[PDB]
């Protein structure tokens, strides 16, 4: 309970960036601290966190965004505040779950920047990012200005970061890109499950993660999520594998490259319990591959960790995209 104190959260903006326009004040006030990398935030209350603030963010506006149900939030603006975010701002995170010339690309504030020169690529993604993560576009001509300056330093730190990294396989990449297609196809598990625990790329306890789920698409789906967190040497045993166990399959993925995915039913349909629910069944955080996944990626809405281990990540380890905030299960 130490960041309950106005006074302890002040204290954490000590090595807070001073280029961030959002002031420590600010976001103290709000409830968040400063959980000491980056810009990332949490609340003392309900443990909410957001990243990547640019100019013009008002954090208690998106606290009640996102974290609608915090007791300090309540208390300290009221339900009709909340209510009236909510109202202005309705199922952000749902819409995350289901995932040129447009209507964003087109408004007042954002012809004021291309007619400035600034990259259209550029002002796109980060745009684009901006509808996602906050549910409106750019407010002044000062705010995206200040937003895409940002976004440019941010994209040559991405540049050296890859660049200094191992880079993803061919073999990884085909995996990703049908991910909800071998979720939905992939019925043989173990064979593949004990051969990447032979090569050691994982180890019993993994192992006994994958094996013990009570269903095969809970297993399979376990079971590509770690190879896409494992990387290039796990996807080079599942294509050995694969071969071996399903040539039409094999042939599919990595051959004709031709799978066709087909999903079984609209869950868009569904409450944000029920489809959170499903999402999470059975599913383990990747990253300790011990206690339950219990976190949901914004944007990309993703569930791979657990609340221990997602202040560690900077990026989704399913699809590598940034994380800008993150949002409990239940
Ligand atoms: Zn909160
Ligand atoms: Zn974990
Ligand atoms: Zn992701």
């Amino acid at each position: 309970g130490s960041m309950q104190t106005h006074a302890a959260r002040m204290r954490t903006f000590m090595y807070w960036p001073s280029s961030v326009p959002v002031q420590p004040e600010q976001l103290a006030s709000a409830g968040f601290y400063y959980v000491g990398r980056n810009d990332d935030v949490k609340c003392f209350s309900c443990d909410g966190g957001l990243r990547c603030w640019e100019s013009g963010d008002d954090p208690w506006v998106e606290h009640a965004k996102w974290f609608p149900r915090c007791e300090f939030l309540i208390r300290m603006k009221g339900q009709e505040f909340v209510d009236e975010i909510q109202g202005r701002y309705p199922h952000l995170l749902e819409q995350l779950l289901s995932t040129e010339d447009a209507v964003m690309m087109n408004t007042p504030v954002v012809k004021s920047a291309l007619e400035m020169g600034f990259n259209r690529d550029l002002v796109k993604q980060t745009v684009q990012s901006k509808i996602l993560t906050t549910g409106e576009n750019y407010k002044t001509v000062n705010d995206i200005v200040s937003a895409l300056l940002n976004a440019e330093d941010e994209k040559r730190e991405e540049e050296k970061e890859k660049q200094a990294e191992e880079m993803a396989s061919d073999d990884l990449s085909l995996i990703r890109k049908n991910r909800m297609a071998l979720f939905q196809q992939l019925t043989c598990v173990l064979p593949i499950l004990d051969n990447l625990l032979k090569a050691n790329v994982i180890n019993k306890q993994e192992h006994d993660i994958i094996k013990q789920k009570t269903q095969i698409p809970l297993q399979a789906r376990e079971l590509i999520d770690t190879i896409l967190v494992k990387g290039n040497a796990a996807a080079n045993i599942f294509k050995n594998s694969l071969k071996e166990i399903d040539s039409t399959l094999y042939k599919n993925l990595f051959v004709d490259k031709n799978m066709k995915y087909i999903p079984t039913e609209d869950v868009s349909g569904l409450s944000l319990e029920e489809q959170l629910r499903r999402l999470q069944e059975e599913r383990t955080c990747k990253v300790c591959m011990d206690k339950e996944v219990s976190v949901v990626f914004i944007p990309c809405g993703h569930l791979v960790v657990c609340q221990e281990c997602a202040p560690s990540l900077r990026k989704c380890p399913i699809c590598r995209g940034i994380i800008k905030g993150t949002v409990r299960t239940f």
